[PDB]
């Protein structure tokens, strides 16, 4: 029962509850119906302190949802830079791909997060990786009208 409560506490930003639930033995890598862990939910909701607490307590930094989405995918897509950095520091795969072939770089490009693109690039993000549509992060930046971002990526073509 503790797993569902940890998932909710992480999503909701309740850090003291997250801590107490762990102490009670909650599975840090419990998953919801979509295969998201507390770390996924904390990352997508921008809860940095909770991200740090989960990692200190053995969260799977490379956990994949039912569709292959990782916490780094979610932090990159939602523009949480500090969380992206922490996840990378703890060993998140910068070039993980979901079931549609999207990498964190693809998602940062899609949602127009220039600073996150810069960070992923300085940690070995693959500018040549193509999704299932044959598209690179540059192609995605163009499809989504993110011109300022496309500039940077174009020079790496």
């Amino acid at each position: 029962d503790l797993g569902k409560k940890l998932l909710e506490a992480a999503r909701a930003g309740q850090d003291d509850e997250v801590r107490i639930l762990m102490a009670n033995g909650a599975d840090v890598n419990a998953t919801d119906n979509d295969g998201y862990t507390p770390l996924h939910l904390a990352a997508s909701n921008g809860h940095l302190e909770i991200v740090e607490v989960l990692l200190k307590n053995g969260a799977d930094v490379n956990a994949s949802s039912l569709t292959g989405i990782t916490p780094l995918h979610l932090a990159a897509a939602t523009g949480h830079l500090e969380i992206v950095e922490v996840l990378l520091k703890h060993g998140a795969d910068v070039n993980a791909y979901d079931n549609d072939g999207h990498t964190p770089l693809h998602l940062a490009a899609k949602y127009g997060h220039l600073e996150i693109v810069e960070v992923l690039l300085k940690h070995g993000a693959d500018v040549n990786a193509q999704d299932k549509f044959g598209k690179t992060a540059f192609d995605i930046s163009i499809d989504n009208g993110n011109e300022d971002l496309a500039e940077i990526l174009q020079k790496l073509n």
